[PDB]
């Protein structure tokens, strides 16, 4: 059962703006619980009220048992707007992190992040949840060795006798969506596997924009012609074939998140065999459009 903890605005202090975009506005602060005096660093989101409360319901529904690689909602705050509260991730989003530390990320970190995103997505698949927005921008970095999936804005829960979600005319990310989602607005856990492949391609290219220069309306025709995202220079054939298996026309032929945990975990045990990065031993660490 989903339960929300209504937190008072007087409990939050030192609110500073982290960023803004399609997600709305994300801030950072210090949550002092009532009675307790432990200053917990937290993040606050804003944007209309109908949309942010759907996100809170989705996050609260999948909170028990919970997964270490999935962001969990601490509670909500009722100021002039409805705000979401979660544990702060000090190192920000992974898309910016891979673009900032281009020359310091080793093969072990890239493969472990792929394992962790697949562990989080497999947990969401078990809780009948289709994320519908898996991208490097929606992956946060708690510490360089630990990542979490975020932004349950487009996420939808599936009923017991429901294996797919049909969207209406809302804005959606075309360059991360599967071909069936662009053509027929159909969203399954296998459509999230396509987005997982695009997210893996983003990490392997250190934050390259997918299909750069190509407009969103030309993507369906490009994917029907057999064209896919290119092989990143650091990827061996085994890593690139996983990405290409995530982008197959038949959604059931694509890999499963439980299979991607095993495949990338095997690769993480011998990382230099599967990714070729210069000076790997020396390294050390401490969009949306209307469909038609
Ligand atoms: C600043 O924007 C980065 C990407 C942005 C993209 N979309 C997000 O949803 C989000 C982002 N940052 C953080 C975030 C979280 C935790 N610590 C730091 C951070 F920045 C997000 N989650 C988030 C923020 C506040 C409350 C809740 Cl319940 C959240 O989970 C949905």
């Amino acid at each position: 059962q989903a339960l929300l903890r209504i937190l008072k605005e007087t409990e939050f202090k030192k609110i500073k703006v982290l960023g803004s975009g399609a997600f709305g506005t994300v801030y950072k602060g210090l949550w002092i619980p009532e009675g307790e005096k432990v200053k917990i660093p937290v993040a606050i989101k804003e944007l209309a009220n109908k949309e942010i409360l759907d996100e809170a319901y989705v996050m609260a529904s999948v909170d028990n048992p919970g997964n270490p690689h999935v962001c969990r909602l601490l509670g909500i705050c009722l100021t002039s707007t409805v705000q979401l509260i979660t544990q702060l991730m000090p190192f920000g989003c992974l898309l910016d992190y891979v673009r900032e530390h281009k020359d310091n990320i080793g093969s072990q970190y890239l493969l472990n992040w792929c394992v962790q995103i697949a562990k989080g997505m497999n947990y969401l698949e078990d809780r009948r949840l289709v994320h519908r927005d898996l991208a490097a921008r929606n992956v946060l970095v708690k510490t360089p060795q630990h990542v979490k999936i975020t932004d349950f804005g487009l996420a939808k829960l599936l009923g017991a006798e429901e294996k797919e979600y049909h969207a209406e005319g809302g804005k959606v990310p075309i360059k991360w969506m599967a071909l069936e989602s662009i053509l027929h607005r159909i969203y399954t856990h296998q459509s999230d596997v396509w987005s997982y492949g695009v997210t893996v391609w983003e990490l392997m290219t250190f934050g390259s924009k997918p299909y750069d220069g190509i407009p969103a309306s030309e993507i369906s025709s490009i994917l029907e012609k057999g064209e896919r995202l290119p092989q990143p220079p650091i990827c061996t054939i085994d890593v690139y074939m996983i990405m290409r298996k995530c982008w197959m026309i038949d959604a059931d032929s694509r890999p499963k998140f439980r299979e991607l945990i095993i495949e990338f975990s095997k690769m993480a045990r011998d990382p230099q065999r599967y990714l070729v990065i210069q000076g790997d031993e020396r390294m050390h660490l401490p969009e949306y459009l209307i469909p038609q």
